[PDB]
């Protein structure tokens, strides 16, 4: 696999969480609500930020971005919530384990362009892992 | 078709359309390119804020947002755009129609929440009726 | 009971709850504190707010705002809390059945406007019930 | 007389006020000079935002807006102020005159729009009303 | 009379003050409206943040701050205004006096805290007197 | 022709150029519809402030700005636009022709004041000029 | 009287007058009183400006400025006010009569910085000039 | 204990408090994670500006501040903390005793710069008892 | 010598400072000119705020500010400088011996002040201070 | 060819191209002109950062930037331009090609400064790559 | 030589003074190297502000500005500095120098543009003189 | 010496750096003294920010920061300095040799985490690098 084909999974996995933060952010309930829902409206608009980024890489090199939500869904690895209701401590763990999916899958990025000579995207990728690092530690922390 | 029903319709249309634009927004060819580029951002940032105000009423109404993109495919009236290169002129007059669309859809927002007294979402879908509405001016003015 | 009736009544619950707010922000206890002291100053400032809006909403229809704190208490439908000591649960339950009264009256507000032609004033009624209705949706969610 | 007729004469009333008090503006005499000068200022920044208004929803509708200042005087109904001295109890007294005629014409705005179904000039109809309100209920204290 | 008492009393003062004002905010007549219209609004806002002040330090000192408009009502000695209407000269009058009755009652704050020991007391006792000295100099001169 | 007779002249044309922009703004056609009507925005607001200008150079003189729209056509040397709809290309055209106009016109005023030994105006004058002549050049540059 | 000498005289003149205002600042009286207050302090704002940048225009051109108020004292053409109550109809005709001052030795500067060539001083004397016409016009409005 | 050697115990007590609570930002655990970390980073930021204004306030005694941190450590009276991992509920406790014995301290430095006619040194103890004693009583209210 | 009186030979040496750092600020020589100029700039705004803050506590004290030059040059105690030209020690030493000067006379009004009740005073003497020993004690060090 | 030679040569290459884009700037024609313009500006101002960066970095390898435009015409790689009229097209071809040049340039910069060791100029070279390569992706859509 | 001459001799001195003083910049050596640094970027910001006005003055007239380099160098009366170490005082006195050749040559430019009755490029030259002769003032003062 | 060891050691040098930092900014002597005072403030803020950025590294390796000041003085490798008074010279000095040593430090970080595979860590070393190198060169130049 290289490395417009992790790019575009990766595009698919961002709009698939987008929407997967969207739904906790909604159906959060307890009376740290405005915490979560503050902290969800925060991550999700990270993921609208990381879906654009690796869009417009993908296209830097080359290659089309993915245009459509069928596409999203197909190269997803990422499983749609279905439930409509959570409390802060479900929400965090199903956070961080997508955080650490996307932790491993950048962590191939970077190798993998580091193969290719593609010294921008490794810079680019090296960046989203300081960020997901830090959260999955910050995460770890809420539960424990 | 009752309310809730109309905003999850919507609801669905606006995801569709984020993604869409996104399309026109890394795709688009020609010297103007800054013009669009700049002009599309808008655009899909404010499918985003109306995907998040569509939800967030559904909510309030009692009912569930939608919570998945698959849901969002199964329920939208909007076409996903396949083609990777557009000039200016082609993207203006997608959008469009799109708009049109939007805007049929929420006047019939208007009317169905005026026959159940839900002055709230009368009020929310005459506001977005007025963002359509000089939208729509707007764009026709650039196919002139 | 006509308009400028319906608004005093409002304004007199405006300020007694303008008070009794203070008290929960004063009195909470337990470790969410500062949320609660940070949502409560939000809230309070909100009737103030909304206690000199219906005040010159009076004034522009001809009669005079209420001037007095007794004249708030014999108008008053609200129960003043004489308790001094709160956890974050029994705070939120106490806003929320004073937020289901006053969309109660903003509603009968709307509607007797509405018979009078008085259009400025739905309006204000309508924008009222907006953010209540949005206040009651999230502290609902804070208690289950 | 119909929707976009009754906005048209507004455009027309509009930019005469927008003049007129630009008269008040430079021509006040008295110790409060500060005061109305600054007042007048912020007065016709809103004539000139009114014009802009009117004339974008006209256009909107499908129509023409007016173009020329001789289709201004030839659709007005407000006389023109020739003098060039004024103290401010003149100058208020003038303006709320005006202020009365033109909530008179909102109203009709308002009314005429909901006959034909057209929301978005009934919202706007209303937001003007609202302002106008209140300006008179200012003025007419100024003046007791 | 000891320190929380003084507080307490004083609590009650500025709540029945704020109202007081509002008003005078409400109800004034003449030429400089805009201007009294701004000033008892910044004069409320003032007596509102020393009605939160001296609440906290009631708190702070171990003791309930009070709760109620009918306890502000006992406690307070402000007599409460019935009449609606005023010129800028009747309100600077009666603001003047209510000041110097809070500036002999912040002066026994002072000394009886001083007496006790509470310096943190003294010190906003005799911050608010240096607001208080401001603003009766410069009333004193309105009148003059 | 003295010095308050060709401000008052000036006067006349910002007010009339004031108003034939807006036309361009409102009726503009064509894919860089944003640009324009946000330059044309910039453009007659640059009027209105030179219209308040212009206005205040006349009262410190010891004369009387004008004071009514008809007054304004009576001693304007700008032709009216009665056409509604434009290329950038058709807009840009007759703006420049009419800076050429107050390019003219304010070489006068700079040349005639000088004569008088009226030092502010010449200053003015100059800075007037010198806006004129950028806007000139660029205009000339959209136009090749 | 050659142009550093005029400078000099003007420096003296405006620490003076920096004086003066600011005991029309204090010593106001009547219900205008922060409307006063609060020109007044623009207005020695704007004479200590004028200080310094007479100041520096003597040191550019290779003379000293003064440095003693008793070398004030010796050069100025003002006399100093020593009445320590006043209504704004009193400070306004003091303010103005030595505005008009002042624009008589701006001109005199503007004049005789001409004849020596001298582009730097008359481009500051015309400036000064500009600001103090915009005022007396203003201060003649407020007396008539 | 006179006044430089009670201000030097508390410097080393500011700069220790200031390692502790980093202990606390690092390695608390639970849901409310983002609060406490919030409002440690405000606390330890706060030591940093006492540890600053303690020295700069031995300076201008004429006395030298603590230099090295083995002096910190000779001189404090704060337990340092070994431990790695917290709830908010064992994090509030330990920095409420803390700021009980800072409040003593701060008293003794009031006291003492009392005796020695230290007026500048007083108000500055007694700015910091304020902050102490609403921070305490924050606290205290955490625990309840 | 009784606190009213203390306060106007204050005020009378701030506008003697004023005058005299000005001297500094235009005649310092040396390559940290640009050092030197900007701090001149800073000490001479707060020696004129010293000058308004002086002459408004007289004001609310009952008693008149002292309200010309010769009257400043009558009570103060500074000596007036006649020297044109220095490098940054020699300011430097100027500024640190009136500092001392004022030290000494701000010790002098707060102790007075103590013996009559006046707390307001105290609290502003306390306050000048402050600021006085914090720049003494930087001063000292500039020379050492 | 070393680390510092190639830093030298891309200085050389900054200047000239700063020059060039100016030369785009003034003599773009055709009316998408205020977008060249604008956009122009905003790439000169990135040379001249870029200009600024590899200077700094020289210096502190130890070795001398290049500080006269004779050196910087020795050592560039550009062509510069003599052409004095330019539409939109034009501009943009000419810029990408010299994109495309710096990026091969700023590769070669990252891969010997690797050779080196010298870890913080290929941060400095993959930054400069990452801005190159989203510019000439955006440059070659213009031009398709 | 005419003014279009002058003005192109005067954009080749901005460029080469903006290289020459980027040499300063990097390579002033001694304990006031942050001032200087500071200093002489704030310096050839300027430079290339007057780079740009002085082109595009040149356009306005109907001319061509430089665009290449080796014009400038053609064109330019300032020799280049080859030495690569400085302390503030060498950099100083190089500046000044520099900055009297443009007061010249700024004389020049004011004088012809008056001849030829071009009053926009008599301002222009007119507002540098004002810049050029504070900046030779200070700089004459550090090298005091 | 493995990668959360040497971050260890790293984080026991920022603070003792930040308490050796403080030193000279309270203890600078001579005229300079602002600059210095000025710029040690943002160095030991710095050194803040690089204990908290170390510590949090080492957190989210899965290790612990270390927590106590005894910990971070059996850690160091950094001289404490016991001296209270320094000229610019002499604290410049100190403060590059410990750049020196940190620059070596960073270094070691930058190739040990390569080592390993641990990219946000060669990020964050490299990072730190390019800031320590910076202001190397500029210490350096203040020394010669
Ligand atoms: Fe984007
Ligand atoms: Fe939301
Ligand atoms: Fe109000
Ligand atoms: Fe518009
Ligand atoms: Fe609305
Ligand atoms: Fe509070
Ligand atoms: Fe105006
Ligand atoms: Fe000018
Ligand atoms: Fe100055
Ligand atoms: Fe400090
Ligand atoms: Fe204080
Ligand atoms: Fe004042
Ligand atoms: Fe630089
Ligand atoms: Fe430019
Ligand atoms: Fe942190
Ligand atoms: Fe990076």
């Amino acid at each position: 696999m290289k490395t417009f084909e992790i790019l575009k999974h990766l595009q698919a996995d961002a709009i698939v969480l987008f929407m997967k933060v969207h739904n906790f952010h909604w159906n959060v309930k307890g009376t740290d609500f405005f915490n979560v829902h503050k902290a969800t409206e925060e991550i999700y608009e990270g993921f609208a930020d990381m879906f654009d980024d690796l869009a417009e890489r993908i296209a830097q090199l080359g290659h089309h971005p993915l245009v459509t939500l069928s596409e999203a869904l197909k190269l997803t690895r990422v499983k749609e919530e279905t439930k409509t209701s959570f409390h802060s401590k479900d929400i965090f763990k199903e956070i961080l384990e997508d955080y650490k999916h996307l932790e491993k899958e950048f962590k191939e990025l970077s190798n993998t362009a580091e193969k290719e000579g593609d010294k921008v995207t490794v810079t680019y990728a090296d960046d989203q892992l300081a960020k997901l690092q830090k959260s999955i530690w910050m995460l770890q922390a809420h539960l424990a």
